């Protein structure tokens, strides 16, 4: 017989626990007794195993976390719920883990403890993704790896600023973000395999690129005040990643495949069997967020093809290498039918190549 | 041959009384005959006996009151209309007397005639329990038995208190628990076999259970002022019977089997056929009621079924001899088919300890 | 060939007369042959009927009175819009001259042209009953007759009170009466066998029945000032009359026949086939509109055949003679099984009684 | 091989050009190449004909115009975007087209300008008609040649007295006129076949015919102020095609035959098979807009038939002449079944009559 005990603990954090321990004794199919005195808990259980055990406990740690206004207590609470859900097979538990944690970031006012809950919250949406097997939640994995970039640009502003107004803003748009893509994540509990939750994860993704582009400008602009080329190169190639996932998440949206490259001062991208309308919306998708990055482009299409390579500021005789292998990507790409001959095709052409790179 | 008369009356009484008539008259089926006056009624039919001739004498009795602003008339007519209910072959003539007492409830307030009016809401549930056979009304004859012991406590509230703004409160508070009581039955009778009346019902037994916590409160405070441990010992009994009627309210809302027993100082509780959702709202219920009411619980569970016991303010010798014996009765339990095995069981367990106590 | 004139009449005038001309060719799918300018018209056609013309000239004149203010001009109007309607095959001309009645109506306020709208849209409401085929226009003119007996009493108040507020109320009220009634109009040929006209139609009646009330309280308080008896008489025959109407209205509305007879200081119903629901409804509405009026009922239900019977002013000799005729016209009607016998019951009863009235 | 070079432009112009190439790359499937930076673009194309590169080259100046505030620049734009359209194998391009045709217009405050608009509406409007094959854009390519007759009027207006308050008021009036237009070919554009587009139009239309007559009594006040005899010919002449018109768009919501013929002083025509039920409409709405003109109508039928004849007014000498051949035309009418018939038929007449003509 395993044992537990819990103290001075709210009827919430009592809530999540039983929750938890019925959920898990229903798991085993065993036997359970709950006793209090004086509102402490006690609670024992028969033939438990030690996973299950070691979650009970983490769960109780997690829980006894939550009750605090302490910010470190929130990270930690938030890493704990979220092994919780990374363990979890219950879905009313995940969403009320969900509904926790929407709280748990409104706690929240600052950048240097967002990160944290913001990478949580990448791992919540990476084990939503894995709970749903839904296409719908690839988008959140993707939407989960542009606030992974916020929060390499949140790392990067706490690197170098004092402290402002716009440091402020800043804030306010990445907590915001947050609580609309939790938002998003309880809305694809509280309607799986919906195109409702597809509406709002664009809504999210065009607001997160909209910060993004202006968390860019900020450091870009802090970048220029103090002539740092060195933080300039980071945040350039940071530009393409950004742009790379947009992409991601745009082609994900329609449902095609993708591949993607980087060397340096150029970065790659193939994406196949696309279509018309698709590809209208995906080249105006890319143009409309290429210009408000400012970043040069050179692309090809063939109807189901479509190249994007993407630009850091060069020589007219280094564009020309560019504009040769866009050229050079669409006549080698021409005769395949699947993505590991595109990938060696792709390969070859970096290795027929890459010495001017 | 029958003949009655008045002396005057209501407009509104007339329609009742010509209700009642025709409603006797029609019962026999095959032939049928009576007339009428302004102020007079002669019945004809050849079948009618004395309860049918005393039924009209009580709708004229009732009629006559029901006019009055006098309570105690009141009272008297609500009995009377719960005695022509009880008769009843038709659910219209109750719409009639629902209507009625959603009137005469609100004229005044006194615990007196406030308890015979729940009590006789009570009866009326009970009778609406027969003509319907829904458990929605069972149900709500577990929260009129609660209210009813609220009365009760009402009562004990004129054996100590001389009155005062607190006091008017809590005659508000009851008195909203008798309109939307009252509300209750009337949706009742319009939605039958609906869920509709299952969440008013909730919001009805939410609402009569902090009303509850707050009389005894009440009561309470006025005992640790004075020293009245006999007002303990009795307010402890009825706040002991208040959470076992609403524990088994709360699984009857879920449709499961409940069997009770009681000892003073410690009171038993077995639920049998619960589902996994039923169980993880139901623990819960059992927790926050329990944690607000003060009380000392024990629980365990094994799938479908559940115990549950209680106790207030024992030793922490005597606890051990009640979570001995709690833990003994789920060993025991395990084995049970059948309702008749179980009660004797618990005997049993009982028939066992009482050489020892 | 016909050949007429308009002398510069309105436009909304010639909508009426090019709807009443194209009218013509509905007949027999009729070789109409038209000429027209400036307000001159010619026509030709196969076989015309004088009744043809005389549709045209009915037209023609209703359509040059129609842009006057005058009343007598109005009335002469809705009396030749009421020939048309009594002829017409065609319903949106109906329609029509619903829609104009509407404005009709509202420009008038005078007891004696009201007398005579009301009157003809009885008649209006006995061409939608032969063009309807359907008894819900039978309830439609049950209620205007009641109106139209209600203006005859406007009448004999014209021809007796001074004029004052509580006329100008009169007036007032009849008006709304009149328009709720061709809102009923319109709303019959809108909507035919809706629900909505069954209630719209029973809104109708009760505020109607109500302005009858109403006036025959006013009226009868001031002959009560004035001292003529022989007006109260008149007056309360009249109260006996649209009562006596009133109850085979709402009998109508339940769908079941209903046979009257008249005999001075007392007056006779009965009623064939009510339900329980029937009939307590209309021993309800009978009860109220009874005490409404302060008239002495007698009543009897003998399954679902229901005999009623009225006074005022008998005196207490007289109301054993009520009392004696109610007991043997149910005697005798307890054997009867069809309408000419039990027409002939009736006869029978009132016959035999010449040697005591 | 086709390349091409863009200096400057909105992104709006550049979804046009991405719109524009792609949309034309739907016919071959060939691949194309594009550059660019946030001030300029380049594209490429292979495998392309002369006429794509014609609708290529047309798009470019149309992008390179829409940018513009000048008036010329946006008439020129419309008439391009329009030529562009008149070839469009793709429906969303000329969707887009009339989305930005939406606010080009909005942005012209200059009436011969705005006549280059509403002339190209009505070719887009034809081109609607060639897409959809629907009688609700016929009706709508009435509703652009009674625009191009307001077009005419303004030109007269321009001829006459133009900067006025009375033709600010017109200028407001034509906007108005165009914008009702506009939105209406846009609820054409999102729901072709379906009622609501005739309802909508019906709205325009009547709009329409009020800026007509108003501009008519502002031509017509000032004609009469300088005794212009010419003038007045020239817009009462313009009157009988704004009737001739608006008869052919009110038939055509039946979808009947119509034919028409001109002779100086007198207009005619004869509409072919109008059902009763349909023809009470047409008739009253004929009568009513030529009242509201003031024109002097003969109006004839005779069965299915209905013959309409225009006159700006003559001696009695010469109405006889009109009233004649009405007579005749409607005689000679009554045994054709075919409109080569029909034709024939009525020039035989006239050609019969011009001896006084």
């Amino acid at each position: 017989t395993v044992t537990f005990d819990i103290t001075n603990i709210s009827h919430k954090a009592i809530d999540i626990i039983l929750k938890v321990v019925l959920g898990i004794a229903e798991h085993e199919g065993t036997e359970v007794t709950f006793h209090s005195e004086r509102g402490q808990l006690q609670i024992e259980v028969k033939n438990l195993h030690e996973e299950d055990k070691r979650l009970i406990e983490q769960a109780i740690e997690a829980a006894r976390l939550a009750d605090s206004p302490d910010p470190e207590s929130v990270a930690r609470a938030v890493e704990l719920l979220t092994k919780v859900a990374k363990a979890s097979t219950n879905t009313e538990l995940i969403q009320f883990i969900v509904k926790e944690l929407l709280e748990l970031a409104r706690k929240l006012t600052d950048p240097k403890d967002l990160a944290k809950v913001l990478d949580s919250i990448s791992e919540l949406l990476t084990e939503l993704a894995l709970k749903t097997g839904d296409p719908t939640a690839a988008l959140a994995a993707m939407v989960a790896h542009i606030a992974e970039l916020v929060v390499r640009l949140a790392l990067m502003a706490e690197r170098t600023h004092p402290g402002s107004e716009i440091v402020k803003k800043a804030v306010k748009l990445v907590q915001e973000v947050a609580e609309e893509v939790l938002e998003a994540a309880q809305l694809m509990l509280e309607k799986p395999n919906s195109d409702e939750v597809a509406k709002k994860l664009e809504e999210v993704a065009k607001k997160a690129i909209e910060a993004c582009i202006e968390l860019q400008q900020i450091l870009e602009a802090w970048a220029k005040e103090r002539g740092d080329q060195d933080l300039l190169r980071e945040v350039r190639e940071h530009k393409l990643q950004i742009l790379t996932i947009a992409v991601a998440y745009k082609a994900a949206q329609m449902g095609v495949t993708v591949l993607k490259h980087t060397h340096g001062w150029v970065v790659f991208l193939v994406i196949l069997g696309l279509h018309k309308q698709q590809a209208e919306q995906l080249l105006r998708f890319v143009h409309r967020v290429a210009h408000a990055l400012g970043v040069t482009l050179s692309i090809t299409f063939s109807g189901d093809i479509v190249v994007i390579a993407v630009t850091v500021g060069a020589s007219e005789e280094e564009k020309k290498e560019v504009r040769k292998i866009v050229k050079e990507i669409a006549k080698q790409l021409r005769h395949a039918e699947t993505e590991e001959e595109a990938k060696e095709i792709v390969q070859r052409v970096i290795e027929e190549w890459q010495e001017e790179g």
